[PDB]
């Protein structure tokens, strides 16, 4: 890829800024892995992630990049193994994460229906792309489906992806969005189709998956509400936009809910996901 030197990456993300850039300083968000800077190598903006058991996840995202080159997953342009700390570069998504756009943080505006449907289906070819190339995710959520200039969805952090039914003790992902065999152990790609079906509700709603001081707290248990026919997707439905006509809005819905089959083999694959989802469109 590319080894960088640790000398140049502290260099150009001005000695790792801690302040945000919001005050016009480096650090642009964390992670238990590590804190990721903006950085300005020749004339090209990135992004530097700096990495409680010392080279794991360093090793296993140079291993699954390389492998997997498509236009819906983050582009690594380097590494560092020198210096005093393990660095990653990435390509800077200027769009952010789609859990930042879907919440319209710091003002941006809220993202239409048009461009809903675009991110899913994007989203989905990246995901598609993993499995055709025998990768499970494990860790598939709007905060890791990242956005640049055109708005085209890139997959990222795949320090947890998996080449693939096998069980396990270290249960890792993000719960709100963890498949109930996910939660289990069982490491499947089934369980991937079930957290992007989360990704489906959070585009649709414009709800975050789990929010602590919400009724029902975990977006999934919107599902049974609607199911349940209390109510229906419409009153769900992420007010933020005038675009968002009912047949498609419920074409999506159809999707989501089937990802969202609490049996893993009742869910779809990733290429009937693709197809209802360009249907929805077409
Ligand atoms: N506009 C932005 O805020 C933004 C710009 N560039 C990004 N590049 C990027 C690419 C691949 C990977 C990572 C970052 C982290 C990783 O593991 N892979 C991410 C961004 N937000 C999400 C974001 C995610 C983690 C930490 C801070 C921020």
């Amino acid at each position: 890829f590319h080894s960088f030197s640790f000398y140049e990456l502290k260099n150009v993300t001005n000695n790792f800024d801690e302040r945000p850039i919001s005050v016009g300083g480096n650090k642009m968000g964390e992670g238990g892995f590590g804190v990721v800077y903006k950085g300005y190598v020749n004339n090209t903006t990135v992004a530097v992630k700096k990495l409680i058991t010392t080279k794991q996840q360093f090793d296993q995202e140079i291993k699954v990049m390389a492998k997997c080159q498509h236009e819906n997953l983050v582009e690594l342009l380097g590494f560092s193994s020198d210096g005093d700390d393990l660095c990653l570069v990435y390509v800077y998504m200027p769009n952010g994460s789609l859990l930042d756009r879907l919440s319209c943080l710091d003002g941006t505006p809220p993202l239409s229906w048009h461009m809903r449907c675009k991110i899913a289906q994007g989203a989905a070819n990246g995901i598609n792309f993993l499995h055709e190339n025998h990768h499970i995710h494990r860790d598939i959520k709007s905060a890791n489906i990242l956005l640049d200039e055109a708005f085209t969805a890139k997959i990222s952090d795949f320090g947890l992806a998996r080449a693939s039914t096998v069980m396990t003790s270290r249960i890792v992902g993000t719960t709100a969005y963890m498949a109930p065999e996910a939660l289990r152990g069982e490491i499947t790609p089934k369980s991937d189709i079930y957290s992007f079906g989360v990704v489906l509700l959070e585009i649709i709603t414009g709800l975050p998956a789990v929010d602590e001081h919400r009724e029902p707290q975990l977006l999934l248990d919107i599902k049974e509400e609607i199911e349940d026919e209390e109510k229906t997707i419409e009153d769900y439905i992420d007010k933020k936009m005038n675009d968002a006509d009912s047949t498609s809005v419920e074409a999506m819905y159809s999707v989501a809910s089937q990802c969202l089959h609490e049996k893993k083999n009742k869910r779809p694959d990733i290429k009937k996901v693709q197809q209802l989802l360009q249907e929805m469109t077409a």
